[PDB]
């Protein structure tokens, strides 16, 4: 079987590290495994463009491998194109980057499977991380302290503790519950959720969450608002202008779920002007953000507030570990016949929800 | 009564943030509450040199200090302050005070600091402080600043604190509520070092496993921190010989005392890749000199570094709970009811 591999090259990074396993360098671990077994491997960064190696080999690749952190978008044209295409793995979690829908509404025979799970705790333990270097001010502490500099009162006149502050999650779902199970030892004032679907009781019960009705009421009393939410049409352009006024004053909003479903200048705007006291996550829109992204230069009237980072809060070593273990069980389940896939790991079996 | 606060100038700051209490352009937000009782309030940051803490020591009933700008009541200080009947902490931490001469005087005068009043912010502290040096959050935030954008860069030494064995040195409040917060992060296991166990139900609660000594517990550790006090058995505990007892890539927080740490004996194991991160916001000598080796240490990557100035325990929410607490003090004194909080008292009129 041809299997075409889509990672990025991480350079002299992959021979620091041995345990990358998510780039072309080091092929998920999966190289000899596969060469054993009679596969032939292709593995490639390059991704775009109709030149590209990506596109070289898809007429005839059985099975390609993505990552949401080098994504090969799955297009139509691509799958048209790929005539022998049977299965498609995301090495981690998240499938925009692949046309589900029309495979699904063609019918086309052509499995779509994730390392389900894989991420949340990563992600999770990211946005409290975050909220927490928000909060207390962190930033630039540690930069006076690289600077030579030592002026504790230009901190502490914007550091707070966590404790006693009303914690808001938009989404409830894997990586929004694992946030709020985090955060229940910290004392919060009160936890609160917002979902198109309630929390079972006893999940709401476990972190002393409350279920607000809608985001706008859920916003204005929270000093802390985190985004854990799929993109989607209520989920697009969410967090703007708009909304954010709706927002307690010197909010910190948190968000490593989708760029998109901020407005960029929106955020930025309302951090210059206190509306927020910070922001912070790892996701962008555009992603790779481009050098002039809003985002990086953006503070509050303090400079500071920001806590960016580039998209990376999935891809620790260890969920990279989950990531690469994860793509073996998949293609040994398919390299087998068994098809014995986890069910939660199943987003098409062969072209069906 | 005549009481003296001692804190230092925020400068601008203070005018920036009317919750800052701890500065002397803030006056603890005790100003109005003691002129209305009719006492009177001297606030000065001159505390070194006929300092103008010097001039009214002779007279000061109380004493106020912030363990965040000391004001020494040094021996010859107890000598002069003729009145003196009650120093206080507006805080936690008296390494400033030499209550040894104040109890060897058999002078009447009570300490008092605010217990428990610190012990959230540091505890936050200390796990903000592992997540971000475990999860490499530094240099990522550098990259973004910078325009950079080289995700392999930091993922190449980013893990989860999942499945990490975490040990503190000290179980004490900062040290068990540090553990209550780790609990919910899934670590392969917490483990602790003490003098004392932990109350059989609260090393259940958050699933604790004493460890009968320091080596053996830096040893089998992924993340170490320190919440202990400095004494005999903690002055320069962190040094070269145990450091090399560490687990090769561990990561290190001290928020407790810089002291009980060697200096350049961390900076040694960070370089050399025996730490992989070090963090926590204390310093020996602090403030910190310019070129304290800490603030310059880096490993192999060029991260691993997550220093603060000692600012944990400043946060608004902290000295919020300072002011307060240096209010209850200050009316059981003024009452004459000295139904001070059991916890708070350091010395009650001279006795430990």
């Amino acid at each position: 079987a041809k299997i075409v591999l889509v990672l990025y090259d991480a350079g002299k990074h992959a021979a620091d590290e041995e345990k990358l396993y998510g780039c072309t360098e080091n092929k998920l671990g999966i190289a000899n495994w596969l060469k054993d077994q009679g596969h032939e491997l292709i593995t490639t960064s390059d991704k775009e463009g109709g030149n590209s190696v990506l596109d070289q080999h898809i007429p005839d690749a059985d099975i390609i491998i993505t990552t949401p952190f080098h994504p090969a978008y799955i297009t139509k044209e691509r799958i048209d194109k790929a005539k022998k295409l049977k299965l498609v793995v995301v090495a981690g979690v998240g499938s925009d980057h692949i046309d589900l829908d029309y495979i699904n509404q063609t019918g086309k025979k052509i499995s779509v499977l994730e390392v389900t799970g894989s991420n949340v705790v990563s992600v999770a333990e990211h946005v409290v991380m975050t909220m927490l270097v928000l909060v207390r001010n962190f930033v630039p502490a540690h930069e006076q302290i690289i600077n030579h500099d030592w002026e504790v009162a230009a901190i502490a006149k914007d550091a707070y503790d966590i404790e006693g502050k009303t914690i808001a999650t938009i989404g409830a779902g894997r990586i929004g519950y694992r946030v709020l199970e985090r955060l229940v030892p910290f004392n919060p004032k009160e936890l609160l959720y917002y979902d198109y679907q309630a929390l079972p009781k006893d999940a709401e019960e476990k972190v002393g969450a409350r279920r607000v009705e809608n985001i706008e009421e859920l916003v204005a009393q929270a000093d802390i608002v985190t985004v854990n939410a799929p993109l989607h049409a209520g989920t697009k352009g969410l967090i703007n202008k708009e909304l954010l006024s709706k927002f307690k004053k010197g909010a910190w909003l948190v968000n490593t779920a989708r760029g998109a479903i901020c407005v960029a200048e929106d955020v930025a705007a309302a951090l210059e002007s206190g509306q927020l006291r910070g922001y912070g996550g790892d996701v962008w829109f555009p992603q790779p953000a481009p050098k002039d992204h809003p985002w990086r230069d953006m503070r509050n009237k303090y400079g500071a507030g920001n806590a960016m980072t580039p998209h990376y809060s999935g891809t620790t070593l260890d969920a990279q570990t989950r990531y690469a273990q994860g793509t073996v069980n998949i293609l040994e389940s398919f390299f087998t016949g068994k098809f014995d896939y986890r069910p939660q790991d199943i987003i098409l079996l062969n072209g069906e929800y």
